[PDB]
């Protein structure tokens, strides 16, 4: 009755992510060209190389989020304290929002997945998008 909207995105993402997330990366590291500087965010492919697992987790959660239907897997698992715990390490905000935005961007119906599929899809991006901020 309304699972099949989200169903459908889930298992879309599930299907194909690493192709999303890496997506996600380059775009990310042009917004700010800046990070691969010395001695910045992902300076060295070892930092960059991590950072990429970070989109992986957070796009990690969403497929979690819309089968159990709400963002409850990605909250507790990323939500809170995994943003003031970047603070500690210098990991800026604006760098994590920079993959979102061109992930929620680059959506299609007819040729991604659907109509009430992708609006959810961004739902749960924004989701992010906002509790980043
Ligand atoms: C409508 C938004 C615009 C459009 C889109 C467009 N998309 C691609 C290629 C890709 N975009 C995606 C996005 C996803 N793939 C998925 O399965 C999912 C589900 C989580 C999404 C949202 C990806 C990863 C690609 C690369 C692989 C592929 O071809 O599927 C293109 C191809 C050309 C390009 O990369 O720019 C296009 C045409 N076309 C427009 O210009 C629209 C306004
Ligand atoms: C591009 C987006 C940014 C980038 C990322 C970056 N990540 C880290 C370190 C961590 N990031 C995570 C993220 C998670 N770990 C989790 O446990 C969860 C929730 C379950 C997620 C999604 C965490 C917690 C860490 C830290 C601790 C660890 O080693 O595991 C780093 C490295 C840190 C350092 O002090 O060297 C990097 C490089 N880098 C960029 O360029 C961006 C701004």
């Amino acid at each position: 009755q309304r699972a099949a909207a989200r169903l459908e995105a889930a298992e879309k993402l599930g299907s194909n992510h690493e192709a999303v997330v890496k997506e996600a990366g380059d775009a990310c590291f042009s917004k700010y060209g800046y990070n691969k500087n010395p001695g910045e965010a992902g300076e060295n492919q070892e930092k960059i190389n991590k950072c990429y697992r970070d989109i992986d987790h957070y796009m990690r959660l969403i497929n979690y989020t819309l089968v159990v239907g709400g963002t409850g897997p990605l909250d507790e698992w990323g939500i809170a304290g995994a943003r003031e715990v970047y603070r500690t390490l210098n990991l800026p905000s604006a760098a994590y929002i920079a993959a979102f935005v061109f992930t929620r961007d680059r959506l299609c119906a007819p040729r991604d997945m659907s109509a009430q599929a992708g609006v959810e899809f961004c739902t749960a991006l924004d989701y992010l998008i906002n509790s980043l901020s």
